[PDB]
């Protein structure tokens, strides 16, 4: 913060009198005043000493200096707000850069969008209430939606005070919103009632203004709800008007010379607005128009603004003083007796001024332009400035669109630059697809896909990655993919470099966001490895981390034309950025909308997982419901007609996302929802009984299992049988067994059996040797531990041999198998040892059941207990709560009933017995009443008192926890289930059909295959459906046409939702509120236009009245104002002609000076020659070289335009043109290329010896001989009363547009000499030219036709 | 495209005389031309014309006149 108050010092100069020149007129009570008396006796802020030079009316320029700031700080008014505000004390003049400077760096404050300059009439205002409401709305709402910047005078009285209640009374209703309207106000420093205490020697951060309305002399007080204040000085201290120009200045610097966003410049937009003024109004607006910023007037508000209203559409001659005077009178009545002559004639002057530019005026005209808005007309007023200047083609309709955007308003994009004639060419709209895109604005994108913006071309290689690096700087994944090019470095990953996002690194971020599936969506290899392009790889020779196939290295790849997936590539650029309402728009034209779909409500599901920790997590877990649903939808509706080939879409791969078949992608989001949705477990009942029916019961074909003939009669129904495909009973019998169910039932049947003979050899068995049904355990252990290291091969990663073990310890059911193993390793080293045959008898008992458990595990099958041993897996844990409280609750009372009577049986671990084990037998029905019945009454009463709270409240109440909790998730498990089916399905539909009695060869089959075969490339038995092109596109286009129908039901749900039926109404009366309210004489114009060029002067009034000789005018005292160049060479040295010296001939040539007009004889008086026009208001001879006429020659080249074909191109009336025009470096401007004829037939050389050539120039000028136009005395604002302008206008044209004369003109060509640039131009009537040369243009153009 | 893809599409059919075609150059094929593709610029229009781009069927009438007007209103 110290870093503002050590700079404010050094840069910010103040002004200060240092000598005391005693005024005259003493002031009233400020008698001590030396013509500025600010505080002292005299003007003077230090010793008022002589300087050896007292002078009288001491000069500000060389009284007044620069002193550094120190004024600067914060202020926070006394009890009146309690927010605080900045201001700045600058000086008179101060470069616009440093303020700006100031402003963005030291005070925070971003680049702004519109800028909005108000002002108005300050002490004197009176306002009617429709007025009243304008300010109070429109201003408000144009300041609140495009963030624009307001702009005004800060003082305590009139429009400004209007400007700061109603954005104080905004920012109060907006009840804490985010954001303000920031308003900047400007006013003189000299002019403050109570600054003596702002000013602090050093930097005062804390401060306090109050302000007082009562002591208010000529000074002022300050605005109590401006945001930020700049106090300019000049020395002065009752000056009024000295911000003004300062005001005008910065305006412009910050309108047009910040913004350069891919480009030359971007220039802001910039509106003056007026309500009613007075003086200061006046030269307000004439100093604004001059800098091109439009000034838009408001007609019935008050004399100022209805005078100026008055005369929008009157010609310029048409204005006369009397006239003037006669309007002002009238609407000034208040003080109509106050206004003098001079006063009367400035007026009329700066009304004169203001009118002669109509393209930089507009009036509100006293509406019925209300109620459309006055946003919108203070809007398309910038518009309108745009459409007046556009140069050389439709840039105008890419300008106000470049504009609209930044806008974020839809109804004025949409009103006037899309109502008229839009040239189509759709690849306009890309360079502004984009930013909609990026800013988001996610309104724009839809407004464009009406005017033919089709996604399917629009994204290119190029504009994606363009897109990438443009992400949303807090978003999550910007930060993954912030993390991936740090990753893998520029140094030792990316080896050449990679500070550079593109595409392969949003690939792999994507594929860690995907699962362990293929390559994702964007080529990873050789031919695109997109990760080391910055230093110089190799070209197409080398083919290895580079450029392979692509055309050129030019730090880019090229056009990768559209990598098969436009649409998608913009889908997964959206999701990840969280743009719900865009993403929406982007899926509708989805190719694969099934697959798309479910990826992106996995993508949302696992990054709202890993990083916010609030508001967005949430936010995008609903979103990917939201897909989830879409999804749902989608499917629906194409399984509803021809289930067939929706279940084989289902099923298929999509080449565009990494394959991921739809089911297989679905798991991994989990997808509760998704899953359990009707032709889902359709396709799962029927890929499980195979090829047979889905009809049959389960209890008729275990029949058929068994009895092995049964299968060949007529009770089964397969699918071969009613197509009487049985030619081979073994064929149909292997198609039989193939089915999982079968093979299902065949494992349950050898699991159920292996139980069996586990018991066989332990009643009977009880030896401690390997008898002969022992050797069977040992095999059916091997051959059942196999089966997971087959799982281990089935599909892992072929790098991570640990990393698919976790997932492998993440089910404790697998836990759990092998700590069955573990136990089975335990009791078989007991089994073995002779001598420990009894803890071999007890150790292995509970193996029996621990195998049980497994066999429970494998019943997640039949469909009215697999929902219903889900509930007791939700009871697991839970089982060990109610074990350890009732196991409790048995063991307090079974201590308590041995107590009171003696029992006397006793043993070695027996009295533990009759101690605890007949306690639990007590409790189900074994209660030895003739031994546990002095005390029976108390037996009475502890007995009825335990089962009161077990069969009562331990037995009952675990009902209500059971039942509520069932309905509880009774949705879940009921899809949880449905879920957990296709894991079933999935273990044993990739497994031959043999007995796990014969798996035992097939364990070996893969084996032996090994021997020969070297390479895991045996078969793929997964659903993975591959198909052809020509069914592909028949399902997909099948897919598109149903995928529409679904959106005609949603887009029709929504409007048939009673709720949504209530925004209906309540928009269509807020129509009617807003619908019921409705009850001459031309002279040379240019050279009395002020601002002199290249000379800081100015030229005294002469009305259109008193513009001729003729015409006397009593106060006519023009300046004798010569240029700098006056006393000069060869030129005329009599810019100070008052001696004798001006001898030379008038009206005839004085030697190489053809001193004679070409018009006719020139008055001369008192030895000066006179404009025969009339007059301009100023006297002397200015920059020009001679008095009189200055001779010059204005060559004009001319040639058809014609088509790709050649013919000449046509308009709706007359033809079409061509000029060849120049441009100087310091001009800024396009001019004809003509110069001073002070050579005889140089003088087109005299402009063109640099630009056309040096000795063919010579061959030209020989050809140059033409036809004349117009001759005689021009208009130029280098007029004055004595030094004129007159010009020859020869015009030489090019008919053919073939090898000819304009062959000469090419091969001669050296233009590349001293210029800045030049090209031939086609001719308009909105083309950037000189106003005096578009005269030139527009009166030539009637000997050729060309249009207008 | 308002109307979301509604089943049917208003119809409608464009005839103009063949003589003024801006770039008809690209449609005449000896053979059967099922596939063709016509690009539109709005430059090089002399006393040609461009077609429009919204009419589901065009009708092509010429009378062998390059820059006749008014070849078409009487069939
Ligand atoms: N900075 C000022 N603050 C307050 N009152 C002022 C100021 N300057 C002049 N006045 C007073 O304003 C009165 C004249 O009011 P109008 O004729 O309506 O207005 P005008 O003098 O033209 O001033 C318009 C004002 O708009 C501002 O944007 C601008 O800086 C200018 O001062 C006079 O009493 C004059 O002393
Ligand atoms: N009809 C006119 N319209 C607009 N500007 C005009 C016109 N006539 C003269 N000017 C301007 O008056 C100023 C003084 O005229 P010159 O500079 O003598 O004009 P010219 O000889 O045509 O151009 C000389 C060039 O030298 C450069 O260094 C400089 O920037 C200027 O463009 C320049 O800004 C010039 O563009």
């Amino acid at each position: 913060q110290e870093s503002l108050s050590s700079w404010i010092p050094e840069n910010i100069k103040k002004k200060e009198c240092v000598y005391f020149v005693e005024s005259s007129k003493l002031s009233d009570a400020g008698k001590v005043v030396c013509q500025c008396g600010y505080t002292h006796e005299q003007h003077l802020e230090e010793a008022t000493k002589p300087h050896t030079f007292q002078g009288t009316q001491w000069d500000p320029k060389k009284h007044v200096q620069e002193m550094p700031t120190d004024a600067f700080g914060d202020i926070v008014f006394t009890g009146l707000s309690q927010k605080v505000k900045k201001y700045v004390r600058v000086s008179q003049d101060t470069p616009s850069s440093v303020i700006y400077h100031l402003m963005t760096q030291h005070w925070g404050l971003d680049v702004p969008n519109l800028l909005i300059s108000v002002t108005g009439g300050a002490k004197n205002f009176n306002m009617k209430p429709r007025l009243k409401s304008i300010f109070r709305r429109g201003l408000v709402k144009v300041a609140q939606t495009t963030g624009a910047w307001i702009i005004t005078g800060g003082s305590h009285t009139g429009v400004m005070k209007q400007v700061g209640e109603a954005v104080r009374d905004f920012s109060l209703s907006s009840s804490y919103k985010e954001g303000e309207l920031i308003t900047i106000g400007v006013a003189t420093w000299g002019t403050v009632h109570r600054r003596e205490g702002l000013i602090h020697p050093t930097g005062s951060f804390p401060a306090e203004y109050i302000l007082d309305e009562d002591g208010q002399g000529n000074l002022t007080c300050l605005d109590s709800n401006h945001s930020h204040f700049i106090l300019v000085d000049d020395g002065t201290h009752g000056q009024y008007g000295v911000e003004i120009p300062l005001r005008t200045r910065l305006e412009k610097f910050i309108s047009e010379q910040t913004k350069e966003r891919g480009g030359v410049a971007i220039k802001i937009p910039i509106v003056c607005v007026v309500l009613e003024g007075g003086p200061g109004t006046l030269h307000t607006i004439d100093n604004a128009t001059t800098n091109g910023t439009p000034c838009v007037v408001v007609e019935g508000s008050g004399r100022v603004a209805d005078v100026i209203a008055q005369v929008a559409n009157l010609p310029v001659s048409d204005i006369t003083i009397s006239l003037i005077q006669q309007k002002l009178s009238v609407f000034f009545q208040e003080m109509f007796e106050t206004f003098t002559e001079s006063r009367i004639v400035e007026w009329t002057k700066k009304i004169q001024d203001i009118v002669r530019r109509r393209q930089l005026l507009t009036v509100f005209r006293e509406g019925k332009d209300g109620q459309q808005d006055v946003d919108v007309a203070i809007l398309q007023a910038l518009l309108k400035a745009s459409r007046s200047q556009d140069h050389f083609g439709h840039e105008n309709w890419d300008h106000q669109l470049k504009l609209a955007v930044a806008w974020n308003r839809v109804d004025i994009a949409r009103s006037e630059i899309f109502m008229d004639e839009w040239q189509w060419k759709p690849s306009d709209l890309h360079p502004t697809m984009t930013a909609a895109l990026i800013s988001n604005k996610p309104e724009f994108v839809k407004l464009f896909l009406e005017n033919g913006v089709q996604l399917k071309e629009f994204v290119t290689w190029d504009t994606l990655l363009y897109l990438y690096e443009n992400l949303d700087p807090s978003c999550l994944f910007h930060s993954k993919l912030q993390k991936v090019l740090v990753e893998d470095p520029e140094r030792p990953a990316c080896a050449p470099a990679a500070p550079r996002l593109q595409m392969h690194h949003v690939a792999q971020v994507l594929r860690e966001l995907l699962g362990d599936f293929t390559q994702p969506l964007y080529p990873r290899p050789r031919h695109n490895d997109r990760l080391r392009l910055l230093l110089p790889v190799p070209h197409v020779k080398l083919n290895v981390q580079g450029v392979s196939l692509r055309s050129l290295y030019k730090r880019s790849s090229g056009h990768v034309t559209f990598t098969m997936d436009p649409i998608r590539d913009l889908l997964i650029w959206a999701i990840v950025q969280n743009r719900r309402e865009l993403a929406g728009i982007i899926w509708a034209q989805s190719q694969d909308c099934i697959a798309a779909a479910l990826a992106c409500s996995k993508i949302l599901k696992e990054l709202s997982k890993e990083e916010e920790d609030t508001d967005s997590s949430e936010e995008m877990l609903a979103l990917a419901e939201e897909y989830e649903h879409r999804a749902i939808g989608v499917f629906t509706e194409c399984y509803r007609k021809d289930e067939e080939r929706a279940q084989k879409l289902l099923t298929r791969v999509s080449e565009a996302w990494g394959k991921t078949t739809c089911l297989q992608l679905a798991l991994e989001a989990k997808d509760m929802k998704f899953v359990s949705h009707g032709g889902i477990q359709a396709f799962l009942t029927k890929v499980w009984w195979g090829q047979l029916s889905v009809d049959n019961g389960l209890w008729r074909v275990t029949l058929c299992m068994l009895a092995f003939p049964l299968l060949l009669t007529g009770l089964i129904s397969f699918r071969e049988k009613r197509l009487q495909d049985v030619g081979t009973p073994a064929a149909r019998a292997r198609a039989f067994f193939t089915a999982p169910v079968v093979v299902f039932h065949l494992n349950i049947l050898s699991y159920f059996a292996f139980l069996c003979l586990f018991a066989y050899v332990l009643m009977v068995d009880f030896q401690p040797v390997p008898s002969w049904c022992e050797c069977a355990i040992y095999l059916w252990l091997f051959s059942l531990v196999c089966e997971e290291m087959r799982q281990l091969f089935y599909d892992p990663d072929e790098c991570g041999l640990m990393k698919k073990a976790a997932l492998y310890f993440s089910d404790f059911w697998n836990k759990l198998d092998v700590g069955a193993i573990l136990l089975f390793v335990a009791g078989l080293t007991c089994r073995l040892i002779p001598a420990t045959l009894y803890p071999g008898r007890v150790i292995l008992s509970l193996d029996f059941i621990l195998f049980c458990l497994r066999l429970m595990h494998i019943f997640t099958i039949s469909k009215t207990l697999g929902p219903k041993i889900i509930i007791v897996k939700r009871m697991m844990k839970d089982v060990f709560f109610f074990l350890f409280l009732l196991a409790v609750w048995v063991v307090s009372f079974g201590v308590a009933k041995q107590a009171i009577l003696i029992h006397n049986e006793r043993r070695v671990d027996w009295l533990f017995r009759g101690a605890v084990y007949h306690s639990y037998l007590t409790i189900f029905g074994q209660i030895p009443g003739y031994i546990d019945g002095f005390p029976e009454w108390l037996t009475v009463l502890l007995l009825c008192l335990y089962l009161l709270f077990t069969n009562i409240l331990l037995l009952n109440l675990l009902i209500a926890m059971f039942n509520y909790t069932f309905q509880q998730v009774q949705e879940h498990t009921d899809q949880i289930w449905k879920f957990q089916r296709h894991d079933l399905i999935e273990e044993y539909h990739g497994r031959p059909a043999a007995p796990p009695p014969f798996i035992l060869l097939s364990h070996l089959q893969l084996f032996i295959k090994r021997v020969v075969l070297k390479t895991p490339a045996k078969r793929h038995k997964q659903l993975k459906n591959k198909l052809e092109k020509n069914e592909e596109a028949a399902l997909l286009s099948w897919e598109i046409y149903l995928k529409e129908n679904y959106l005609q039901n949603r887009q029709f749900q929504q409007k048939q939702r009673p709720e949504q039926k209530i925004e209906d109404i309540s928009n269509k009366v807020d129509a009617m509120v807003d619908l019921l309210d409705l009850d001459g004489d031309s002279y040379h114009v240019n050279a009395r236009h002020l601002l002199y060029p290249n000379c800081p002067v100015t030229r005294f009034p002469v009305p259109n009245e008193k513009v001729p000789w003729e015409t006397e005018f009593l106060i006519y005292d023009p300046p004798f104002y010569t240029a700098e160049r006056k006393d000069a060479a060869a030129m005329d040295p009599m810019g100070d002609t008052l001696e004798p010296l001006s001898t030379i001939q008038y009206n005839v040539v004085d030697g190489l000076r053809d001193r004679r007009s070409f018009h006719g004889p020139y008055t001369v008086q008192a030895g000066l020659p006179l404009n025969p026009m009339g007059r301009t208001g100023l006297r002397g001879r200015g920059s020009l070289s001679c008095f009189g006429p200055n001779h010059t020659l204005y060559p004009m080249v001319t040639r058809w335009r014609r088509n790709e074909d050649g013919a000449i191109c046509r308009k709706s009336i007359k033809k079409m043109l061509e000029v060849l025009v120049v441009k100087l470096p310091l001009s800024e401007h396009w001019a004809l290329p003509g110069g001073s004829r002070e050579p005889g037939e140089m003088l087109p050389r005299k402009l063109k010896r640099i630009l056309r050539q040096e000795h063919w120039p010579s061959f030209e000028n020989l050809l140059k001989c033409g036809m004349e136009v117009y001759k005689g005395y021009m208009d130029d604002p280098r007029n004055t009363d004595n030094a004129w302008i007159e010009t020859v206008a020869v015009s030489v044209h090019f008919q053919d547009q073939n090898d000819v004369e304009l062959n000469r003109l090419n091969s001669n060509l050296h233009a590349c000499d001293s210029g800045a640039s030049i090209r031939w131009q086609v001719v308009d009537r909105r083309i950037p030219l000189y106003a005096n040369h578009k005269t030139l243009l527009q009166k030539a153009a009637a000997e050729f036709g060309a249009h207008y």
